[PDB]
């Protein structure tokens, strides 16, 4: 779970709280991680 809060919260930087933002990076993050 401590690497899940780096891939998400790099997005949540990146990209805070958008819309197809969220889709991708959760999608990518899931395909990395696979949680």
């Amino acid at each position: 779970q401590k690497e899940t809060e780096i891939c998400r919260q790099w997005c949540q930087v990146m990209k805070p709280q958008g819309g197809e933002e969220q889709r991708r990076c959760q999608q990518e993050c899931e395909e990395r991680l696979r949680d």
